[PDB]
């Protein structure tokens, strides 16, 4: 679903 990427204080993940 769109939306990954490491960041520091937040990290997203969905590999879709």
């Amino acid at each position: 679903g769109s939306r990954g990427f490491r960041f520091x204080p937040k990290i997203i993940r969905n590999e879709r």
